[PDB]
């Protein structure tokens, strides 16, 4: 019976500036006349509302308006750009509950995590305000008398941002706050299945830009599929392409960007491992493992996919994790009791079922889960599988679903090697009390991941540090440390200010 | 007339450990059984000596010996690796004259510049010794009580280095010193036309490694053509590929490395512009322009290719540069009088003649030069061409030859735009006395190059700063600032050291 | 005619939580039973309201409560402390107008500048939020195998802050935001003549701390004179004393802190010089000079005291500045476009008159001003004096009053030397178009000040950079760059995590 | 019989350029006509040779020559200054054995440690070479359009260096290498009892300066007592005074420098504690404790003075350390068998005997040692004392002698507090396997020292990190991290390069 938005139960969606049909293009003015997409709530498969995506011609026009906006934007001092970013942070803060609710409704993650995602954007904005007075390179001492030597950083220009479904607000945010602070203009193509969240966020940002008499095209949005995404990847006018998504798609995009010598920031797949040693605090391990695997229905890029247990504690730990799995409250994402919601799409359910099959075929035993739940929505049981070899093809594959593969190990050398043997390289954790092991894990013969944690799971990450992975995860970094450098171009500048002339070396002038 | 090396006039070549035939593979032991190449002296087209290049199977075996060497090398503390780099610096210092002489003989650049190139390696070694006690990331304050947060840097593993002909010692050096300091092992494939220099350098480095009882494979070398170069680009065991060469070849290599998610450092073509404004010190401009254009026979990646003169000074400056060109002493590279030697190959001579032709077809007038010199060796006249449009196809192309294209401009906006309009983005210079112009040139609406100079030519660059370009020049950086980061992998590490347990949130454990 | 606060025209003072009598001590609870001081409005010499200052015993008790608060505060992660600092920023933002108005009423500076001062605190808070995720030292590579080497930064403990009258909000703010972010607790003794501003600020901060269930003693205040100030200087429990004030008082305090090996941050006197060269843009010079000299009635520590004019432009510039001085409209602190108010106290008026007489006795000629204005308040005429020798005793003295001493120079060497010859070393400016001169001025044979400006006056300074002087100005730095390090203690930490034992060297164990 | 230098067994002293009488002043030329001091070998109380110290008038003249040398030296680019530092490093390297031998002969430490000290100078030189291309501040983004903002670092001028007896080469070296790299000139007053080492070093440095046609006054030396030292402390021409010595003398010097607003670097006393917890590796603890206490005859500023043992391991550990003490080979410093030489002076022996007395009076029991050894030289037995209270006056005092006070503790809180309770704050160590304890020790409620070590003793320190202490140790830092900043002055520079004029705000110009 109709779109959710038309029902009174859902009229809070109107506070986000959303309607039955929504324009999917913003570039200072709203529009869009491409394919009309209908966004479904994964909790009950009911349609929420529609978004009209961009045509290539509308993308084309958006890039021109963006390029033009950059001209005036790049001329605004960085601390003054930070003032804009600060206000974006505040505008978001005001709408945190309803925006969090939309994320929960459209993506499927629990309400508190929807709110948490909005907070990530808010917090990275405040961080960026700090950076706006800091970004730059060293003044260096030249070897030449009467010469100044400085390292300059400047905006790359336009930052294209392609994001994944699972974090429809935060990923954009992490990129937006930094890119803006760095004097760039953004163009955003969110995941096709979360266009309402894209529009809602763009609405909040657009209003701030407009309050401040700035061209709206500084933060443009064009919703669409591979369609538009490919155009961005091939577009010479896109100075930096930030891609967050599958490692399969990322590769296609990377190759296209490389082809035209563009800059890229790649945030791709993970196959994240928790390694539990004999001396680990098991009272810490068990809840850590559960929440890291089960959270967001196994749909964070940082979700634990591989749990390696030392032979001495293997059977005891598995059983305890299994006892916890039984108490994982599955239900409506809006319900404060719910810890675990639906998978994002029906295709996701199919991957889940297929991965279950392959696991069995490869010698896996199901400890629990494995079945599609008999109810509205894309609900599947959180699954634990023991018995597979460390290099079973399915274990080496990222399947974006709540399945946890349990591995049994003996030596430290083994576990470390198995952690590293896969093609992904996002996140990693060991649980241990051993001082030497901690630093070995952190050193050159330890983990090969971008995130390397000790006694905290694979999803433990904060704004202050650089976020991203290695190998097939793509190399890119977001948010903390000197991540900003990816959004700017370095120039090594020598200024001769002396009256000294170069040696004539035999020639008369 | 035989090989030069057999003649007494050239027995100093034996001090570099060189013989009639030379092994082109080193990996802890010397060998090679691939194609035998004969290295010619471009000053007289006489054969110097031969080098036996690697077979794929010998490359293959070198990669395994390299990987094995890394194991022990990565375990050596960075300051202690720096001690090795220090000694390489000193070993080079002892052989500076003869090695400089070999560069001059085999590449074709003047003796003093051959010596200067060796000095670059020496100086970057001493710089690396400093870095060996410095490399690393920040300790960061975690938002979580009882949690440490640190940024760790670790060796990427094996660094493949492919170098160009024009700087056969320095480019390898810049990479070697840094990579070694950073706990990596190197594999070097030098330009096919400079294998004797490759071998000579490798010999010097090998001896130091051996004096210190270190596996020689830490600094491996396999000489060869596209053959081996492609193998490296495709090899998953090469953790970072550093490529210095043409932007055409770089692309092929880049695409191959991207395909397999490897790390790349790209140091490609340039189309470097000097912009002379009305208020410029012409007594500084004239000698600067001459030496920057004519030096190394127009064969530095940083060589001035485009000289933009303000209409008010155009005709006066061109004429003065032309008067200087007449006094450029052309001769034997070994001869201390010579300022200008031969082009590196005969093919180079053909590019030169072809570019002359295209320049004429596109409306160019030859101010001077343009003719192959009637004498032994690959000698061509240093050429100046006026009258071409800023966007004449030939002007936008890097031709690695001593031709200088002269452009006439009026507005600052014009000159800046023309500097940026090309696909290359290595080096750039303006000559002016205007305070505001200087900073605009350095800012966001100024030069888009990696090197952005004021009142010093396009080849003004020192160790202390990052070296490299933007756009089609490839993005890579060498030597100074935080260039070292490209040779290492970042990991964001969170250590939970507290006894705190995570909230149970309704679940009983 | 009673207290101003009791009159309806001034009831906005009640919005700041102010009353007829006000407690001058806060340490989690309010009080004070020392001397009752009456704060006068320097615009009309009318009493505003009273503040009860601290007794030594109440200072004593405040230090204990502060030390106790630190225990819990130091345990809170830096980003979480930044969240507190963020809220202080916001709380201030809400009260910006009334607080600015109080500064204007109690100190005497114009309304817009009162508001500007509050903004400084607000902006430094947002800066500190950035720092809260950044502060720390490098992870360093140890020369010892299996050893970690890190630089740790930790709170010094309690930061005592003694501030001057002229910036009663901002100076405290610059210190508060950073110290808090760095895990310190603060104790504030503001200038005796601005206790209402001290209380008002403390009230705003106290409320934020209390909203967040934090001990109020984290930001303690004890109002008083030299009395309390000396106690702080001598108190071993004060880990860092930040002193902003006269260089005469600063010295006494410094000596006392040195005596007990405490840490000190000194922000003392200035004798700031503007040097105008022949090629300067005079249309820029004239307004710059006027506003830098006349602003805040010559009562900024950065105020231009010495204006050095090249002989060629001397008489023309003086006359133009004089024409501008005539249009400097004296009005009332609040008001619309009042550009100039009263001196802070009557004693200030006496210094002004005495400095005038000494100037005359030392050969000075009054171009304008010099007379006490016949009206309510501490109003004096803005004065220009020509003819004095560069080393006339009065010129070398900081008199905190709106007198501008004009010097005539010829050579660059002269001007630079005269700038440096004084004992103060806060701020300095040159106005010129000469590229070489700019960098000479910035280099080792240029200015010896902490602030070294080009084509901007002596009061040009922003949050992003470190603020402070050299020589008799005291060495301290506030706000930007790595100023934070003064508020923390560095520790060089080596962690041995290996099983390696030290060489027995002949001894059996 | 007679001076040692005249005997053939000691003619290697002539290789250092030493003679019977030696000039104690160098400032480009050698001389000195003050008090003639005779330097005695503490191993046999035999006179080595004489040095003629400076008169005040000769100090005075040396300061003028130094100031004059600075003019030309400050004009030399930092990397080119580093080239000088590099050569100093090499000149030292050539003389390492004989210079090490002199340290051993004149100070009394064992030969291998004399050599090690020279190596510290050599290694810090190479470090400084790296820094010579790195030193400087950030380029910062200004909030003002068309304004550049940069942090500049410049030489302070002349660095006065006053050193202690115990490290007569290295302390100077650590200061020399950095100060020179930073464009300062040095004046050195070494300890009165080690003037031959001072002269020998100065000779090596002087030669390098002269080889390079630089004024010798860049590295001046004036030998003398409190006499000259006080003059330096009071001298306004000394821009920075670096003092290494007793905390008693340091205070006098500090107070004098503070009085005249000079810069100071203080490296004073230590009372260094090793804390051994229950879970410590005792096989590591015992040899660590022995060597850290007994090394250099207890005469390093980092020497372990306090050993805190957990009650559970106390009696076992003391006994094991005592068994090791018996095997400590006491003898001639020149003999390769010797691990432990003489105390530096006879007064030192008296302090030792007096501290023994006070320890007994305060309830201490001698485990071993306590007696003057019956032999030539200042030899005393290495002493261990148990039973004293943590706050026994003698334990809180630094006595520069080989006595180790053993404390028994129970709680972690206790040990940490006892470590911090003293007025010194140089070095500290804990021995433990507990992950949480390690980071608590490093954090805000851990050690309050400048050096904070884990599982390595109190003398574990390397070039890469900043070296120095807190509290009564004086705050100064040497060598690593950003220690260099203490040798330079910061300037925050704003450059307005736009044509923009400031708002007229009602005034017509």
């Amino acid at each position: 019976s109709g779109l959710l938005i038309n029902q009174p139960k859902y009229s809070w969606l109107k506070e986000l500036g959303l309607s039955e049909d929504n324009p999917g293009v913003y570039n200072g003015s709203w529009g869009g006349s491409g394919e009309v997409i209908t966004s479904y709530c994964p909790a009950n498969n009911e349609p929420i509302a529609r978004v009209t995506q961009a045509t290539l011609a509308e993308y084309e026009e958006t890039v021109q308006k963006t390029r033009e906006a950059w001209k005036m934007w790049a001329d605004i001092p960085a601390p003054k750009r930070g003032e804009i970013v600060r206000q974006i942070g505040d505008a978001l803060r005001k709408k945190i509950k309803v925006l969090g609710s939309l994320v929960s409704l459209e993506m499927g993650k629990i309400y508190v995590e929807g709110v948490g995602e909005v907070q990530e954007y808010v917090d990275v904005c405040d961080y960026a305000v700090g950076l706006s007075r800091m970004i730059g390179g060293p003044v260096l001492p030249s070897e030449r008398p009467g010469h100044a030597l400085i390292e300059q950083w400047n905006p790359v220009g336009l930052v294209g941002i392609i994001t994944a479904f699972n974090f429809p607000v935060a990923v954009y945010g992490w990129n937006n706050a930094i890119a803006l602070t760095c004097g760039n203009v953004c163009l955003w193509k969110g995941a096709p299945t979360t266009p309402l969240t894209s529009v809602a966020v763009t609405k909040i940002v657009a209003e701030v830009l407009e309050q401040n008499n700035l061209p709206g095209a500084i933060c443009s949005m064009t919703c669409g599929g591979a369609d538009i995404g490919t155009a961005m990847a091939k577009d010479e006018r896109v100075d930096l392409l930030s891609f967050t998504g599958s490692t399969h798609v990322g590769k296609m995009v990377a190759m296209m960007v490389q082809e035209r010598f563009g800059r890229k920031l790649l945030e791709l797949g993970g196959n994240n491992a928790i390694i539990v040693f004999e001396d680990a605090d098991l009272n810490l391990v068990v809840p850590s493992a559960v929440f890291a695997s089960v959270g967001t229905a196994g749909q964070r890029c940082t979700t634990t996919r591989r749990l390696m247990l030392h032979e001495s504690v293997h059977d005891a730990v598995v059983e305890r994790i299994a006892k916890a799995y039984k108490q994982v409250r599955i239900g409506d994402p809006w319900d404060p009791s719910t810890l675990y919601g639906p998978l994002h799409t029906k295709q996701a359910v199919d991957q889940y079922l297929a991965a279950i099959e392959q696991a069995k075929q490869q010698g896996g035993t199901l400890v629990c889960g494995g079945k599609v739940m008999d109810r509205p929505g894309n609900y599947v049981e959180p699954t634990i599988i023991t018995g597979l070899a460390h290099d079973a093809p399915i274990v080496h594959t990222e399947t974006f679903v709540p399945i946890l593969y349990v591995l049994k190990f003996k030596t430290e050398e083994e576990a470390f090697a198995w952690n590293n043997e896969v093609q992904q390289g996002l996140s990693s954790s060991i649980f241990t009390k051993d001082l030497g092991r901690v630093f070995r894990w952190l050193g050159p013969k330890g983990s090969d991941c971008g995130i390397v944690n000790v006694n905290i799971p694979t999803s433990g990450a904060e704004i202050g540090g650089a976020f991203g992975g290695e190998k097939h995860t793509g190399g890119g970094r977001e948010s903390g440390s000197d991540s900003w450098k990816q959004y700017m171009r370095r120039s090594t500048c020598t200024i001769n200010y002396s009256k000294d002339l170069p040696l004539a070396q035999g020639i008369k002038f």
